[PDB]
């Protein structure tokens, strides 16, 4: 699985990167088939964007994955720039992700990077330099709009 | 607990609704526990909006809106069905102390006992109304259950 970490890191980045430039939380995400490389869907962040209380990046990331026979997701890598909130941790459970690779978790890491261990899925911190920029970025310019969200 | 039949009944409301619209009867809604007050309600929308993450329990949660982190923290969250790993994590994200839950036979989740772990409250009722209407849909949609399910 992991000949396509760069490839899903970058995709991620560049969806952190047009969510920024929306004017949203820089977080993005992709989820990749581990076996071709194919993206099955990609996405970030729309709180700013849709006024949305649930799009996290990688929630819009599963949603812009469309309907799937839920064998698809048993192999795949869901790439995202910033460590997963419990209910994105529950969506990867949930659809049985067996993998998840993160950007960084110095800005954010919630219980649910132990938990996705707990019940058995891999998880790779890349401790990536792009992406703690682009979210420290965010947070220094709008420290309201980001301690609001993850309190 | 003044406010339940209110909420499982919007709740059902909800899941029949989906129901005769022709998705998952699955439904929810999210009520402030001082007044009653309907922050929000919805079901689950994989057929009527082609989407694997608005389960009843998150589209219910978009409905109210980007609210107040201290909001949640009076809300009790009314689900027909057993939250999956994804509801739960958006109970536990959104830090909603409660959810009261239609029954868990014909799905029961992994969710349920980590909600008690994490210090939040879970009622299940065993509502017959909500037990027919789903096993209704699992038995005459047995293909369209197994998608929504995720195996
Ligand atoms: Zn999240
Ligand atoms: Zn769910």
């Amino acid at each position: 699985a992991s000949k396509w970490d760069q490839k899903g890191m970058d995709i991620a980045y560049e969806e952190a990167a047009l969510g920024y430039k929306e004017g949203g939380v820089p977080i993005g995400g992709c989820l990749i088939n581990n076996k071709d490389g194919s993206v099955l869907g990609r996405g970030h962040n729309m709180r700013f964007q849709k006024g949305s209380a649930t799009l996290h990046g990688e929630i819009s990331t599963l949603e812009n994955c469309g309907r799937l026979e839920g064998k698809v997701y048993k192999d795949t890598t869901l790439y995202t720039t910033l460590s997963p909130c419990d209910m994105c941790t529950g969506a990867i459970i949930w659809y049985g992700i067996p993998r998840c690779v993160v950007g960084e978790n110095v800005n954010f890491k919630s219980k649910g990077e132990k938990y996705l261990q707990t019940r058995g899925h891999e998880v790779v911190v890349v401790d990536d330099e792009r992406c703690k920029k682009i979210m420290k970025q965010f947070i220094d310019e709008r420290p309201q709009d980001w301690f609001e969200d993850i309190g």
